[PDB]
């Protein structure tokens, strides 16, 4: 679960540069700041061997920002 | 884990309750389309019992879901 997780805290960073670009309202500012928050919970869970709850923190993170993606049409 | 997966399974299907009467965008339309394979996704892997995949699963949609959610400031 471990490499999992990595490879997820890896992707999102990832998209989040892919973004930098995008003009974001207040509001999608407030998404991508709660997807920042749960990667920091993922990091912290994972480093304290509780994999469950830390997959759960970043693949959270990832939907969150995936459907800013989604609606920015940088995905389909 | 298995009853951490089945509270959210639950609490998608209340928030997409409440989000009924919101007008949505074919991409917000495509958003919810993703959250809900995600969550069948979940329900094939807990069956499995595959817990880590299927908690992964449905976390993530409930980002996809709580995303719309936040842009339509029902959450804050």
């Amino acid at each position: 679960c471990r490499e999992r997780i990595e490879k997820d805290l890896e992707l999102l960073e990832k998209n989040l540069m892919e973004m930098k670009s995008i003009k974001l309202s207040d509001d999608e500012e407030a998404v991508v700041e709660r997807a920042l928050n749960y990667r920091d919970d993922s990091v912290y869970y994972l480093e304290k061997g509780d994999h469950i709850t830390s997959f759960g923190c970043i693949t959270y993170a990832h939907g969150l920002l995936d459907s800013l993606r989604m609606l920015h049409r940088i995905i389909e």
